Protein backbone atom coordinates (compact mmCIF):
# COMPACT_ATOMS: atom_id res chain seq x y z
CA UNK A 1 0.00 0.00 0.00
CA UNK A 2 1.65 3.14 -1.28
CA UNK A 3 1.26 6.02 1.69
CA UNK A 4 0.27 9.45 -0.30
CA UNK A 5 -0.98 10.18 -4.32
CA UNK A 6 0.17 9.23 -7.14
CA UNK A 7 -0.61 9.71 -10.84
CA UNK A 8 -1.33 7.52 -13.43
CA UNK A 9 -1.86 8.33 -17.54
CA UNK A 10 -4.42 6.09 -18.77
CA UNK A 11 -5.54 5.33 -23.24
CA UNK A 12 -9.01 3.99 -23.48
CA UNK A 13 -8.31 1.07 -25.81
CA UNK A 14 -9.69 0.30 -29.34
CA UNK A 15 -13.29 -0.19 -27.78
CA UNK A 16 -13.28 3.02 -26.02
CA UNK A 17 -12.88 1.14 -22.87
CA UNK A 18 -10.66 1.57 -19.95
CA UNK A 19 -11.76 -1.35 -17.91
CA UNK A 20 -12.78 0.68 -14.48
CA UNK A 21 -16.40 1.28 -12.93
CA UNK A 22 -16.25 3.67 -10.03
CA UNK A 23 -18.40 4.17 -6.82
CA UNK A 24 -19.29 6.75 -4.82
CA UNK A 25 -18.27 6.15 -1.00
CA UNK A 26 -18.27 9.18 1.85
CA UNK A 27 -17.95 12.23 -0.93
CA UNK A 28 -14.73 10.28 -2.40
CA UNK A 29 -14.76 7.97 -5.55
CA UNK A 30 -13.10 4.74 -5.28
CA UNK A 31 -12.88 2.00 -7.64
CA UNK A 32 -15.45 -0.78 -7.50
CA UNK A 33 -14.10 -3.42 -10.96
CA UNK A 34 -11.04 -3.12 -12.86
CA UNK A 35 -11.14 -5.58 -16.27
CA UNK A 36 -8.68 -8.05 -16.92
CA UNK A 37 -6.03 -7.00 -19.56
CA UNK A 38 -7.77 -3.39 -19.37
CA UNK A 39 -6.04 0.17 -19.39
CA UNK A 40 -7.13 0.04 -15.75
CA UNK A 41 -5.14 -2.76 -14.98
CA UNK A 42 -2.12 -2.06 -17.42
CA UNK A 43 -1.11 1.20 -15.76
CA UNK A 44 -1.89 -0.57 -11.89
CA UNK A 45 -5.23 0.69 -10.81
CA UNK A 46 -6.69 -1.80 -7.88
CA UNK A 47 -9.67 -2.35 -6.38
CA UNK A 48 -10.05 -0.17 -3.52
CA UNK A 49 -8.32 2.97 -5.23
CA UNK A 50 -9.15 6.68 -4.81
CA UNK A 51 -9.59 8.63 -7.59
CA UNK A 52 -8.86 12.17 -5.96
CA UNK A 53 -9.08 13.74 -9.88
CA UNK A 54 -9.75 13.34 -13.45
CA UNK A 55 -7.92 15.77 -15.77
CA UNK A 56 -7.61 17.94 -12.97
CA UNK A 57 -11.29 18.32 -11.85
CA UNK A 58 -11.68 17.05 -8.20
CA UNK A 59 -13.82 13.96 -7.82
CA UNK A 60 -15.08 15.35 -3.85
CA UNK A 61 -19.04 14.83 -3.51
CA UNK A 62 -19.32 13.45 -7.20
CA UNK A 63 -22.33 10.67 -7.95
CA UNK A 64 -20.75 7.01 -9.90
CA UNK A 65 -23.28 8.29 -12.75
CA UNK A 66 -21.47 11.96 -12.69
CA UNK A 67 -17.79 9.71 -12.79
CA UNK A 68 -18.93 7.45 -15.69
CA UNK A 69 -20.30 10.15 -17.45
CA UNK A 70 -17.16 12.24 -17.23
CA UNK A 71 -14.64 9.24 -18.56
CA UNK A 72 -16.80 8.75 -21.23
CA UNK A 73 -16.68 12.49 -22.31
CA UNK A 74 -12.92 12.51 -22.02
CA UNK A 75 -10.71 12.59 -24.97
CA UNK A 76 -9.57 8.82 -24.92
CA UNK A 77 -5.85 10.34 -26.74
CA UNK A 78 -5.08 10.78 -22.77
CA UNK A 79 -6.74 10.91 -19.57
CA UNK A 80 -4.67 11.85 -16.27
CA UNK A 81 -5.83 10.43 -12.64
CA UNK A 82 -4.57 11.12 -9.22
CA UNK A 83 -5.00 8.00 -6.97
CA UNK A 84 -4.65 7.35 -3.24
CA UNK A 85 -3.46 3.57 -3.33
CA UNK A 86 -6.39 1.23 -1.48
CA UNK A 87 -6.69 3.53 1.62
CA UNK A 88 -9.15 1.55 3.57
CA UNK A 89 -7.33 -1.57 3.06
CA UNK A 90 -4.18 -2.74 4.90
CA UNK A 91 -1.50 -5.49 4.33
CA UNK A 92 -0.77 -8.66 6.89
CA UNK A 93 2.54 -10.71 6.21
CA UNK A 94 2.22 -13.80 7.98
CA UNK A 95 3.92 -17.77 8.17
CA UNK A 96 2.97 -20.81 7.47
CA UNK A 97 3.50 -23.45 10.32
CA UNK A 98 4.36 -26.73 9.36
CA UNK A 99 1.39 -28.28 8.50
CA UNK A 100 0.93 -25.28 6.34
CA UNK A 101 -1.85 -22.79 8.19
CA UNK A 102 -1.48 -19.24 8.46
CA UNK A 103 -4.13 -19.60 10.82
CA UNK A 104 -7.59 -18.45 10.43
CA UNK A 105 -10.75 -19.80 8.99
CA UNK A 106 -13.40 -17.29 6.18
CA UNK A 107 -16.93 -17.56 4.57
CA UNK A 108 -17.16 -15.90 1.44
CA UNK A 109 -13.87 -13.80 1.49
CA UNK A 110 -14.64 -12.61 5.10
CA UNK A 111 -12.37 -14.31 7.73
CA UNK A 112 -14.89 -15.05 10.57
CA UNK A 113 -12.36 -16.85 13.31
CA UNK A 114 -8.97 -16.70 14.40
CA UNK A 115 -6.66 -19.78 15.37
CA UNK A 116 -4.89 -19.47 18.86
CA UNK A 117 -1.17 -19.23 18.51
CA UNK A 118 -1.39 -19.08 14.98
CA UNK A 119 1.16 -16.60 12.66
CA UNK A 120 -2.71 -14.89 12.10
CA UNK A 121 -2.98 -14.47 15.63
CA UNK A 122 0.46 -12.88 16.70
CA UNK A 123 0.46 -10.39 13.43
CA UNK A 124 -2.99 -9.61 14.93
CA UNK A 125 -5.22 -10.45 11.86
CA UNK A 126 -8.72 -9.27 12.50
CA UNK A 127 -12.25 -10.90 11.72
CA UNK A 128 -15.40 -9.18 9.39
CA UNK A 129 -12.69 -8.56 7.13
CA UNK A 130 -12.54 -9.14 3.91
CA UNK A 131 -9.97 -10.35 1.83
CA UNK A 132 -9.11 -8.38 -1.67
CA UNK A 133 -5.21 -9.51 -2.66
CA UNK A 134 -3.14 -12.37 -1.71
CA UNK A 135 0.66 -11.68 -2.77
CA UNK A 136 -1.07 -8.55 -4.56
CA UNK A 137 -2.99 -10.92 -6.54
CA UNK A 138 -7.05 -9.29 -6.06
CA UNK A 139 -9.10 -12.74 -5.10
CA UNK A 140 -12.42 -10.76 -4.94
CA UNK A 141 -15.46 -12.81 -6.31
CA UNK A 142 -13.57 -16.24 -6.34
CA UNK A 143 -14.70 -18.86 -4.98
CA UNK A 144 -14.08 -19.70 -1.29
CA UNK A 145 -11.76 -22.84 -2.29
CA UNK A 146 -9.79 -21.13 -5.11
CA UNK A 147 -8.67 -18.58 -2.19
CA UNK A 148 -7.64 -21.57 0.07
CA UNK A 149 -5.83 -22.78 -3.82
CA UNK A 150 -4.21 -19.62 -4.03
CA UNK A 151 -3.19 -19.52 -0.18
CA UNK A 152 -2.01 -23.46 -0.06
CA UNK A 153 0.06 -22.46 -3.69
CA UNK A 154 1.61 -19.05 -1.89
CA UNK A 155 5.16 -20.17 -0.46
CA UNK A 156 5.64 -20.03 3.61
CA UNK A 157 5.23 -16.18 3.46
CA UNK A 158 1.62 -15.04 2.59
CA UNK A 159 0.97 -11.49 2.18
CA UNK A 160 -3.25 -10.46 2.72
CA UNK A 161 -4.59 -7.40 1.42
CA UNK A 162 -7.57 -6.66 4.13
CA UNK A 163 -10.21 -4.07 4.18
CA UNK A 164 -13.45 -4.04 7.06
CA UNK A 165 -16.67 -6.06 5.69
CA UNK A 166 -19.10 -2.89 6.35
CA UNK A 167 -16.70 -0.48 3.75
CA UNK A 168 -16.02 -4.03 1.64
CA UNK A 169 -19.95 -4.60 1.56
CA UNK A 170 -21.06 -0.87 0.47
CA UNK A 171 -17.97 -1.10 -2.01
CA UNK A 172 -19.36 -4.06 -4.13
CA UNK A 173 -22.91 -2.74 -3.73
CA UNK A 174 -24.98 -3.15 -7.25
CA UNK A 175 -22.52 -5.82 -8.83
CA UNK A 176 -23.08 -8.90 -9.47
CA UNK A 177 -20.92 -11.95 -8.03
CA UNK A 178 -20.80 -13.45 -11.79
CA UNK A 179 -18.81 -9.65 -13.07
CA UNK A 180 -16.37 -10.16 -10.12
CA UNK A 181 -15.85 -13.93 -10.77
CA UNK A 182 -15.35 -13.52 -14.88
CA UNK A 183 -14.54 -9.92 -15.05
CA UNK A 184 -12.98 -8.63 -11.85
CA UNK A 185 -9.22 -8.80 -12.90
CA UNK A 186 -7.27 -11.75 -10.53
CA UNK A 187 -4.21 -11.76 -12.81
CA UNK A 188 -0.60 -12.08 -11.13
CA UNK A 189 0.55 -7.94 -12.26
CA UNK A 190 2.76 -7.91 -15.40
CA UNK A 191 6.61 -6.73 -15.26
C1 LIG B 1 5.85 -11.54 19.06
O1 LIG B 1 5.26 -11.16 17.84
C2 LIG B 1 5.58 -11.91 16.70
C3 LIG B 1 5.32 -11.39 15.44
C4 LIG B 1 5.65 -12.13 14.30
C5 LIG B 1 6.22 -13.39 14.41
C6 LIG B 1 6.61 -14.26 13.10
C7 LIG B 1 5.33 -14.68 12.36
O2 LIG B 1 4.72 -15.76 12.67
O3 LIG B 1 4.88 -13.96 11.39
C8 LIG B 1 7.40 -15.45 13.46
C9 LIG B 1 7.92 -16.24 12.26
O4 LIG B 1 8.62 -15.39 11.27
C10 LIG B 1 7.94 -14.13 10.96
C11 LIG B 1 7.46 -13.40 12.21
C12 LIG B 1 6.47 -13.90 15.68
C13 LIG B 1 6.15 -13.17 16.81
Amino acid sequence: IKQGIREVILCKDQDGKIGLRLKSIDNGIFVQLVQANSPASLVGLRFGDQVLQINGENCAGWSSDKAHKVLKQAFGEKITMTIRDRPFERTITMHKDSTGHVGFIFKNGKITSIVKDSSAARNGLLTEHNICEINGQNVIGLKDSQIADILSTSGTVVTITIMPAFIFEHIIKRMAPSIMKSLMDHTIPEV
